[PDB]
Order: structure tokens, then sequence, then C-alpha cells
């Protein structure tokens, strides 16, 4: 009966080149689905659903992972009956596409794994801890930077949106260690930071850099200057840092703007609001 069920379910899976180990786990809940539908696959409502993923998440317990391994099994299970899956049991998901950033422990990895190369470790630590734009930090003239105030000066080509970033104390011993060896070299310029021919780097390759140091430190969303500043104009809401102030470290001419890179992820979203949720 849900022995016929079950065991076309298995001639299928077999079918499709499953493993026995995957197949007995995924027979096995279905089995508890049959069970606690106790009812005929094709009669199976949107209600039912909803008391199964209850039953699933309450009074089971199960975790997320498993709540969608069963949930994944019970779908395959009704494909292999050429039945209708139940929409519910897919169902329509947490808000699509908003930008998305770094998390604090991706951001330490991307660091680090620039630790091996002064320059690269440099570039990386200004943006991510000054929240400069690539081109600002292009631009950059050896004599922007004050490292006993930990400051570096922005000024414009052009139309003077021209202010001060400030630096966080690992960002001043990195830059530091870069100074260390471009002081030394015997440019024809005094940009700050410069390419293999000693020159001002363009816009481009920086974000190549930047990309590929992403890429080198095993991080599936891919990392671009942009996503950094939103790592960091978060980091600073996170920390408590008010929208205008955010704005005026960024050298945001409307808060517009500043709302771009300070849109939270669900998880930090709930935290801000745990931390400051309504009383009473």
């Amino acid at each position: 009966e849900t022995n016929e069920y079950l065991s076309r379910f298995v001639e299928y899976m077999t079918g499709e080149r499953k493993s026995r180990y995957t197949i007995k786990e995924y027979r096995f809940l279905v089995d508890q689905f049959l069970s606690f539908m106790n009812k005929k696959p094709d009669e199976i409502t949107p209600m039912d659903i909803e008391r199964y993923k209850n039953f699933l998440a309450v009074k089971k317990r199960y975790s997320k992972t498993s709540q969608y391994l069963a949930i994944k099994a019970v779908k395959l299970f009704y494909k292999a009956l050429d039945l209708r899956v139940p929409i519910n049991l897919t169902p329509p998901k947490r808000p699509s596409h908003m930008p998305v950033y770094l998390s604090e422990d991706e951001a330490k990895r991307l660091i680090e794994a620039a630790s091996s190369d002064t320059r690269m470790y440099a570039i990386v630590s200004v943006l991510a801890y000054t929240g400069v734009r690539v081109g600002e930090l292009c631009n950059l003239k050896i004599s922007d930077v004050d490292l006993q105030e930990s400051i570096i000066n922005v000024r414009s080509g052009k139309g003077d949106k021209d202010r001060i970033v400030i630096m966080a104390e690992e960002c001043v011993k990195a830059l530091g260690s870069y100074l260390d060896l471009r002081l030394s070299m015997d440019t024809d310029n005094d940009y700050l930071f410069v390419s293999n021919r000693r020159v001002r780097f363009d816009t481009s390759t920086i974000e190549r850099m930047i990309r590929d140091l992403g890429k080198k430190a095993g991080i599936q969303k891919k990392v671009t200057p942009h996503v950094l500043r939103h790592t960091f104009a978060t980091s600073v809401l996170r920390n408590g840092g008010d929208i205008r102030f955010i704005q005026q470290i960024l050298g945001h001419a409307s808060v517009a703007t500043t709302q771009i890179y300070t849109h939270l992820n669900d998880s930090a979203l709930r935290e801000m609001y745990t931390q400051h949720r309504p009383r009473y």
C-alpha cells in the first residue's frame, strides 16, 4: 500500500543512481511523512503540509538542515510518483536580492590572505578600514597619510569632495610597513601605492587584485570594493555608529547613498533588533 509507494520511490532513486545510504535515509524520512499524514499523497492539502512542517520543527525538534533534508526527500517522492509537488513544501522565499557583503569573519580571512604581500596587505587594509573608493585610493599621495594621527587626507580629482578618513590601529601598522618599502623606491612620482612599474595604479588593476584575493581566501561571495565598503559601513553601524556619521566618513552628500552601504543582513538585523527592541 504505502509500501507500494515506498517501493516505487526506491526503484526511482535506484534508477537515478543514488547510494544505498541515501535511499535508506530518503525512504525513512518519507515513511514518517506518510505515517504522519495518514492519507494518500494526492489527497494532501496545503494545511496538511503546514501541519507536517510544524511536526518536524516542533514535535520532532529537527534542525533546519534536517527539516530541509526531509522536505527534499518528500519532494523527490512526489516527483517519483509523477504527482504534483505540494506548492507548500518549497514555498515563497525570504526576500530576493539586495546586495550582499562579507561576514566579520570573511573580512578577517580577506585581509589575512594578503599578509604575504606588504603592498596588497596595506591596500586591503585601507579599503577595509577607511571606507574609501578605489580611485580615491589610487590617487592617494604619500603626503596624504598621517600615521601618527591615524588619518588619511582624501582630496579630489575632482569637484572638491574632500575629507579625511580615520584608520584603525591594524591599518596604521599595515600601511606603516608598506611605507617603509615605498619610501626607499626611486619613483618619478609621490603616489602612495604604486604598481610593479612603480607608477600609480589603474582603478581596474585594484579591483582585479581584490577579486583574486577573495578567491585566494576561499570566499564564495564575489569580493569587490563596493562589497568591502558595504562590509565596513555595516560594521560601524552594528557597532553603534550613527548613519550621519557613517555618511561623513564615506564622504556621501546624501544619506540615500549611505543607506545603500548600510543595508543589514538577516542575522545582523535580528541582532540589532534584540539590542534595541521595543520595551513594553
